């Protein structure tokens, strides 16, 4: 009834998938957790390096659940997803993110494992560093996750386990952290944990400083680690 031969990208724009709800908790740290975290933030230290250690061990972890939970459930075998850990540099946004393909964490795992229960080595640790320690042992005492705030103001991290939806917690300290559903960009099983970094810990984007912590302290993770540099423009 009304002829055209050719319309413009705006009459064509096709409308939008229905808006989705995303469920949003709010939880405190547990006290020894809080204490940790706002010393660790507010303190120096001459060996900050040590958080990559940190994160790359746990993502080891994660991938070693994958070859041991086929043994009571083989299907994983029959997953086509390499096991491995790949670190991610952003100098734009001045975010590094460390990536792996493990067994990834549930709604609950987020809650329970990072942030609402006490490590029964927190309050040694602490009274170890009041003594002087170096912040290296922080492994050996149970809380090597919260090392990340050494180099990272807010620190996101996205998941995906075989047995739930996939989420993301974030905290940027002062007592608390969120969980919520996450409905974006689907990851796939693992973990992606996002450091957005404190302006005077850039160096951390650096590929050369990278490849040389990753050489100094995690020679052992036992999957590939791959670096992914943007090319300079
Ligand atoms: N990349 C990852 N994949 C799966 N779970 C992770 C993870 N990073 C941290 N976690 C979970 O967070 C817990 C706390 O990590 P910490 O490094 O603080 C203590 P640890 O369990 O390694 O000795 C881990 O036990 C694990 O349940
Ligand atoms: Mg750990
Ligand atoms: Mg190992």
């Amino acid at each position: 009834l009304v002829p055209r031969g050719s319309h413009m990208p705006e009459e064509t724009q096709t409308q939008d998938q229905p808006m989705e709800e995303e469920e949003v908790e709010t939880f405190a740290f547990q006290a020894e957790i809080a204490q940790l975290m706002s010393l660790i933030i507010n303190t120096f230290y001459s060996n900050k390096e040590i958080f990559l250690r940190e994160l790359i061990s746990n993502s080891s972890d994660a991938l070693d659940k994958i070859r041991y939970e086929s043994l009571t459930d083989p299907s994983k075998l029959d997953s086509g997803k390499e096991l491995h850990i790949n670190l991610i540099p952003n100098k734009q946004d001045r975010t590094l993110t460390i990536v792996d393909t493990g067994i990834g964490m549930t709604k609950a795992d987020l809650i329970n494992n990072l942030g609402t229960i006490a490590a029964s080595g927190t309050k040694a640790f602490m009274e170890a560093l009041q003594a002087g320690a170096d912040i290296s042992m922080i492994g050996q005492f149970g809380v090597g996750f919260y090392s990340a705030y050494l180099v990272a103001e807010k620190v996101t991290v996205i998941t995906k386990h075989n047995d739930d939806e996939q989420y993301a917690w974030e905290s940027s300290a002062g007592g608390s952290f969120t969980v919520r559903t996450d409905t974006g960009e689907p990851m796939g099983r693992g973990t992606k944990v996002i450091l957005h970094l404190k302006e005077d810990q850039t160096e951390y984007l650096e590929e050369r400083r990278i490849k040389e912590i990753v050489k100094k302290h995690s020679q052992f993770i036992g999957y590939p680690i791959t670096l992914f540099v943007e090319k300079e423009r």
